[PDB]
């Protein structure tokens, strides 16, 4: 795994973000 996933999906964001910057 639950802490996986929910890095995972914490993670995942911080990437989006980052495209989002760029774009």
């Amino acid at each position: 795994q639950i802490a996986i996933v929910a890095l995972v999906v914490a993670i995942i964001i911080h990437i989006v973000v980052w495209s989002i910057v760029i774009i």
